């Protein structure tokens, strides 16, 4: 169900390489400067991944874009971080590089004022104590499947996710729409704007560094939590619809009693067609936000330096789609 694409040695050397170059001469991936280039540095690439990224993206039914293939060496790397405050290490450093253009073949990249510091690479790894948190530094609880930002109306078209290591297999899920199980009257109900989708908890301060805290675009997301606008789970194509769910931030809208029988019966299809895939060491991800939900299997944390770690950016195909909430400004997104 996603579209896969296996890099030749030779092709995933040249954009290590081509990776490697442009952390030697940018001081980072999300200042101004690399954030310009990376889409026009991207041409760059191997044509065979080019072409492939060109014509998937346009592809009707992928539920994502994979890209296998990209060397990561363990030694090279380093151990995991204890936190993402601290993952921006030189070890990482290329592999940051290697993602940013790959997204800059199907988008724009940006980041959010709530949530990891503004960063627009941002990471995935457990963190001690987090374990059963709803966030995506859990391990022990299972990552329920989401719409990214499924609050936002400038929530992304493509998440990106390169494995930086994964020595235990440990999954992500998907699930597409389950069209095939969607009688016409839930289907309609789901189409109307009768749900509530409330901010996740990555976007709370307690998550945020202390420092930042006291940034107004926290204020947006507090008004979002405590006076949602109802909204629609389904839109545009009856026969191929777009998604805007999240099974652990979703209601129905107040009394609205067959919204919540539409919501009821919507978690109980997905649960039932949600599907693995595991992304190895160098492996990269794009998935489809708008036709999947996706989330991440539990699994027992080591805590020992060699964690399952992922970097994964946040993808438009349109920014100035976002324009009202541009704040730092125009790659972080958030409003008062
Ligand atoms: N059903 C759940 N858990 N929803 C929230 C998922 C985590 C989203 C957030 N971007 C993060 O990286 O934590």
């Amino acid at each position: 169900p996603w579209s896969e694409f296996r890099l030749t040695p030779a092709e995933a050397a040249a954009a290590a390489a081509l990776a490697a170059r442009c952390a030697q001469r940018y001081d980072e991936t999300d200042g101004p400067e690399f954030l310009l280039d990376a889409p026009v540095i991207a041409h760059e690439l191997p044509r065979r991944l080019r072409t492939f990224m060109a014509r998937a993206r346009l592809d009707a039914w992928p539920h994502a874009l994979v890209v296998r293939g990209n060397p990561v060496d363990d030694a090279a790397l380093g151990s995991t971080p204890v936190h993402w405050r601290t993952a921006r290490t030189p070890g990482s450093r290329p592999l940051s590089f290697l993602l940013m253009l790959y997204a800059g073949l199907l988008g724009d990249v940006f980041g959010w004022a709530t949530q990891q510091d503004g960063r627009v690479v941002t990471d995935v790894l457990p963190i001690k104590g987090g374990e059963h948190t709803l966030v995506s530094s859990s391990s022990r609880q299972e990552l329920g499947w989401h719409t990214e930002d499924a609050f936002s109306p400038y929530r992304a078209d493509y998440v990106g996710l390169l494995s930086l290591r994964n020595p235990d297999g440990v999954a992500t899920t998907l699930a597409g729409v389950p069209l095939d199980d969607l009688d016409e009257r839930t289907l309609d109900v789901l189409f109307q704007e009768r749900f509530l989708i409330r901010p996740d908890d990555s976007h709370l301060q307690v998550n945020n560094s202390t420092a930042q805290q006291g940034r107004v675009e926290f204020e947006g997301i507090a008004q979002a939590a405590d006076r949602p606008e109802p909204v629609a789970i389904l839109t545009g194509h009856r026969a191929a619809p777009h998604l805007r769910v999240d099974g652990d931030f979703s209601a129905p809208a107040e009394g609205d009693e067959e919204a919540a029988a539409a919501l009821g019966t919507l978690r109980k299809l997905i649960d039932a067609s949600l599907y693995e895939l595991v992304l190895d060491q160098g492996d990269v991800a794009f998935i489809d936000n708008r036709r999947a939900v996706h989330g991440r299997r539990a699994f027992q944390p080591r805590y020992d330096g060699r964690d399952r770690w992922l970097k994964r950016i946040n993808i438009t195909r349109d920014l100035h789609r976002s324009r009202k909430a541009w704040a730092g400004d125009s790659r972080v997104l958030g409003q008062r």
